[PDB]
């Protein structure tokens, strides 16, 4: 259940109406790693297993804990990649309502592939959750170039990788419970305010 590759083995003959694209954390296992597969869970209860597209960054994103310390929080090769797959989604399902996530490493990838979309991609985005956003600080709790309004960020109070280091604390390890239910709900959420 670690990995999902709904978009990359899927067909434009056979669209899911939303496509969820997620960065893991450095050194997680799969392309979903730990809190991944509960998003993804939840979405499938809200949307149907047919009506949500699961979706992994895999491919160069090789979430090496070294690349945090990178001036972006993660390689431009794995931006490259995630950004790829946006424009993937958006070309095989136009109508597709978008929503992303990452944890770690991969809140930072999701913030900079974000920031680095062309708008008529971005827009599509309705909502995107980062846990551990090594880059919250930096960031003043946003993702450059992307509304406020769609974004929710999960920096627990003792996560120092929200306070401008990238010290890995006990409530670093913590955001389980976010990933089964307020994270996944505020996507949900978005999804259905644009869809109707």
């Amino acid at each position: 259940r670690t990995t999902r590759d709904d978009l990359i083995n899927g067909n434009s003959a056979s669209c899911a109406d939303v496509i969820f694209i997620y960065a893991r954390g450095s050194t997680e296992t799969g392309n979903l790693g730990t809190l991944g597969p509960s998003i993804a869970s939840n979405l499938e209860s809200a949307f149907g297993k047919d009506g949500v597209w699961i979706q992994g960054v895999g491919g160069a994103y090789r979430a090496t804990l070294g690349d945090n310390a990178l001036p972006r929080g993660t390689s431009s090769a794995a931006i490259r990649e995630m950004l790829g797959l946006f424009q993937q989604a958006n070309t095989k399902c136009p109508d597709a309502t978008l929503i992303a996530g990452g944890y770690s490493q991969g809140a930072a990838l999701a913030a900079a592939s974000i920031e680095d979309l062309d708008s008529a991609i971005r827009d599509k985005i309705a909502g995107t959750v980062l846990f551990g956003y090594t880059k919250n600080l930096q960031n003043r709790g946003r993702i450059p170039n992307y509304p406020a309004d769609r974004t929710k960020v999960f920096c627990k109070t003792g996560d120092l990788v929200c306070t401008g280091s990238l010290i890995v604390a006990a409530p670093h390890l913590a955001y389980g419970p976010d990933a089964r239910g307020p994270a996944p709900e505020f996507l949900i959420e978005k999804v259905r305010a644009v869809r109707g």
